[PDB]
């Protein structure tokens, strides 16, 4: 058996940082896990190869010609506790569709036998400001199922993880994936875990936890690592440890209860972060 | 003459609030204006109209039956200082492209005769975190020929105006669409201004006004209001009094110079910001 795991959110909210801090975190457990990325952004794979970034199937495709001349093994790349990275890759801004690589990539991973018995996660981390293209394939085709959303008291990362639970509701009727979670990525405003919450409360689901906005990040980034593998004993590894604990523990998965505006802007009001 | 403007920016970054707070601040000066939604949030224009929101013009074609039988009386509405606004709407999450409502309506607003010579401005505001389907259509098609991007120190919002910038690269060989500034929306961070003038100055724009944070805004958007009508003596409204000055005597419309990933990356480490 193989978890597959997807990690959504609006741009910046932390997708990519807390998707590969809890990877490492489980290589650390002793899981064995691949990430797939399908960000056009493309660096959701740098903290784990020690990298800028990583060159994507859309861009390696293109100098072998096709997608069928690419080999899997020259594709995967594997760094910080065996964890395997691929990044899906998009056209450039303006030309057709942003989502495009991510079936591309998700297409050639299959076909090429990526899925070995041995992985006991796969996680994609997505694009969520658009549920859509390629963006929504992997809730449309039932690639993930078990979805957790990035988000915090902010308003707008709050209404995109709604709008991400929708995109749940509507495929429902097929295939399995669920709303497996809320993952707050503190702004360290007050009362944001309550908020939190709140809402995974409405849409059905639950926090999974609370990670805390700690500079450590920043400067384990600044070294391409994650803070697990920068500094084992910070508080903040700690956080990714309980995260990926949970996670591995989580048995809630759920078809989410989408909200109103109505209801976002009550919430807002209630716990006073306006 | 009227001027065709478009405000872009990932989101969250404060286009919304930006934009009707400077709409309001050009109708207070005693120019004709017209505020486009192209976002699928669908609350461009609440601000103006003292409004939850606005019904789309996807929405409304729906009941109507096509768009053939809506007519642009029914559909534009007009609030604070005679401005007008409409809303473009889009589909669901996870049914079709996102963007496609903006195509619908803009094509719309054209066919019905809204574009009419008294307008001073057209504002569109268009999500900015994909530039592709309706979101590249005002770039693509010629209709806005000012960009503003509202960005932030923040990296994900800088990425974003770098990623707008290359989709208007890629137009420039026809029409006449242009980056005419960037909008530094401050998130009370030190040099957070030095670092959006650098920014500005590599993509050969300018940072044509530096927005502070403010809680009035807050306090303005409770009650549905644009800080200009709510409380039209706050600093915050001199603010974008000034913007809209600004906007108003630009004459510099560029195309941009697309940076790099390490140039944006060496931009932060610069300003001290990470
Ligand atoms: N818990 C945290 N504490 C401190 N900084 C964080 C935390 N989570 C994310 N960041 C920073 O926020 C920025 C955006 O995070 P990232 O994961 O790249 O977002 P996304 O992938 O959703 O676009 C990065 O600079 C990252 O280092
Ligand atoms: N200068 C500012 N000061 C205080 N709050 C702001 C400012 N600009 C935006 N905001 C707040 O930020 C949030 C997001 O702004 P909005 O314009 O809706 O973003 P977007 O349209 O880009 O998604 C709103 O709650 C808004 O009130
Ligand atoms: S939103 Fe991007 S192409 Fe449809
Ligand atoms: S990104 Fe949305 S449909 Fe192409
Ligand atoms: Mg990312
Ligand atoms: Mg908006």
């Amino acid at each position: 058996a193989m978890r597959q795991c997807a990690i959504y959110g609006k741009g910046g909210i932390g997708k990519s940082t807390t998707t590969q801090n809890l990877v490492a975190a489980l290589a650390e457990m002793g899981k064995k896990v691949m990430i797939v990325g399908c960000d056009p952004k493309a660096d959701s794979t740098r903290l784990i190869l020690h990298s800028k970034a990583q060159n994507t199937i859309m861009e390696m495709a293109a100098e072998a010609g096709t997608v069928e001349d690419l080999e899997l093994e020259d594709v995967l790349k594997a760094g910080y506790g065996g964890v395997k990275c691929v990044e899906s890759g998009g056209p450039e801004p303006g030309v057709g569709c942003a989502g495009r690589g991510v079936i591309t990539a998700i297409n050639f991973l299959e076909e090429e036998g990526a899925y070995e018995d041995d992985l006991d996660f796969v996680f994609y981390d997505v694009l969520g400001d658009v549920v859509c293209g390629g963006f929504a394939m992997p809730i449309r085709e039932n690639k993930a199922q078990e979805i957790y959303i990035v988000c915090s008291g902010e308003m707008m990362a709050m209404y995109a993880a709604n709008n991400i639970s929708k995109g749940i509701v509507k495929y429902a009727n097929s295939g399995s994936v669920r709303l497996g979670g809320l993952i707050c990525n503190s702004r360290n405003t007050d009362r944001e875990d309550e908020l939190i919450i709140a809402l995974a409360n409405k849409l059905g689901t639950q926090m999974i936890h609370f990670v805390p906005r700690d500079n450590v990040v920043q400067r384990a980034e600044i070294r391409r690592m994650t803070v697990i593998e920068y500094d084992p004993k910070a508080k903040q590894a700690d956080e990714y440890r309980a995260l990926a604990r949970k996670v591995v523990d989580n048995k809630l998965l759920v078809i989410p209860n989408p909200i109103t505006m109505d209801e976002l802007e009550e919430l807002l009001m209630e716990f006073g972060i306006m």
